[PDB]
């Protein structure tokens, strides 16, 4: 894995080592723990441990044990921890982590198993032992420098919405959103905007209320002149969609659920200054996917 859009929750900045905390939700399916640091150039090993609890006697239950281990072969330990006892080892060899480098974890979890990539390579897998809604602490031990912790919920699709775009926007690039528009939804809004320039450079904001598709750039702190034509309001209160937004050359081309909806020529010049997606209103955010 290798996130194309950062909208981690509860960031966490220079944790000092031993670190316990309490995971500010619960580990659903999808969920991303993402974890960012380096190894000293002695640690001997280092250990990041999705506990339930943290009472240390007696010793909380560790739902999932990731220890990187460096000996001369290199490796990654995984085990289970209940009631102070350890269960089979899982051990991967080919390890990711080195000495004086730095990393990013990413711990995903999946129905019935964590998914785990070392610097956007894949790693390992995991199978549960424990119910991961048991798990509660995040627990980070041994020989590791924590620059940052970050997650990824349900949750982490609540409104406002607000993402940055860890791949240039540029012709091929697609964005798409697939969500719900509440049942009594005046309007809701997803835009494309550069950070820098605090710019817009594409507003689409479908109306409900109007029943029409508002379609505008602010720049120089301002409102350009809207676009409205449409064939046909593609919107409905209460109604589940997927919008394609997908940038070309000379224009942007956006399509809801599999029929094209409109064209809106290029008024923000630098594409590729274009790093941040916004979303909000009356909807239910179901999913954003960036490529
Ligand atoms: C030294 C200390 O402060 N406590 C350690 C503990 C203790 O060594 C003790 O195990 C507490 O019960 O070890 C901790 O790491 C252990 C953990 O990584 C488990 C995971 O399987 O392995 C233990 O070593 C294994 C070894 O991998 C096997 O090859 C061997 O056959 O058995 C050993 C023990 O079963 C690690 O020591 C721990 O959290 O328990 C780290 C503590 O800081
Ligand atoms: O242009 C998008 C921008 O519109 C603002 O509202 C406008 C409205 O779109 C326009 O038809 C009317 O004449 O003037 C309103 C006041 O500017 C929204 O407030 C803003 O959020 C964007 O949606």
């Amino acid at each position: 894995m290798m996130l194309s859009l950062n909208n981690l929750q509860n960031i966490i900045y220079n944790p000092v080592i031993p670190f316990v905390g309490t995971i500010p939700d619960q580990l659903d399916p999808g969920t991303l723990i993402v974890i960012r640091g380096h190894v000293p150039s002695d640690a001997d090993r280092f250990q990041v441990d999705l506990q339930n609890g943290s009472s240390m006697k007696p010793r909380a239950d560790v739902a999932f044990h990731f220890n990187p281990r460096f000996k001369r072969a290199g490796c990654i330990v995984c085990n289970t921890l209940i009631n102070e006892k350890w269960g089979r080892e899982e051990i991967t060899y080919d390890t990711p982590f080195k000495r004086e480098k730095s990393f990013e974890i990413v711990i995903m979890v999946l129905k019935d198993k964590f998914q785990v990539a070392v610097n956007g390579k894949h790693t390992l897998l995991y199978g549960h032992r424990i119910g991961p809604e048991k798990i509660d602490t995040l627990g980070i031990y041994g020989k590791v420098n924590i620059h940052s912790i970050g997650f990824s919920f349900s949750s982490h699709m609540r409104l406002p919405f607000a993402a940055r775009l860890n791949t240039p926007m540029g012709p091929g690039r697609t964005v798409v959103v697939k969500g719900e528009v509440n049942a009594n939804a005046k309007s809701f809004n997803v835009d494309l905007l550069a950070g820098k320039s605090k710019d817009i450079a594409l507003h689409l904001n479908p109306r409900l209320n109007i029943k029409a598709f508002v379609r505008n750039s602010f720049l120089q702190e301002s409102w350009g002149e809207e676009e409205r034509n449409i064939t046909s309001f593609p919107f409905s209160p209460g109604m589940y969609f997927e919008m394609i937004i997908y940038c070309d050359v000379r224009e942007f081309k956006v399509a809801v659920n599999g029929v094209h909806s409109l064209e809106y020529k290029h008024r923000f010049k630098e594409l590729s200054s274009i790093d941040t997606l916004e979303i909000n209103g009356d909807i239910h955010l179901l999913e954003v996917r960036s490529w």
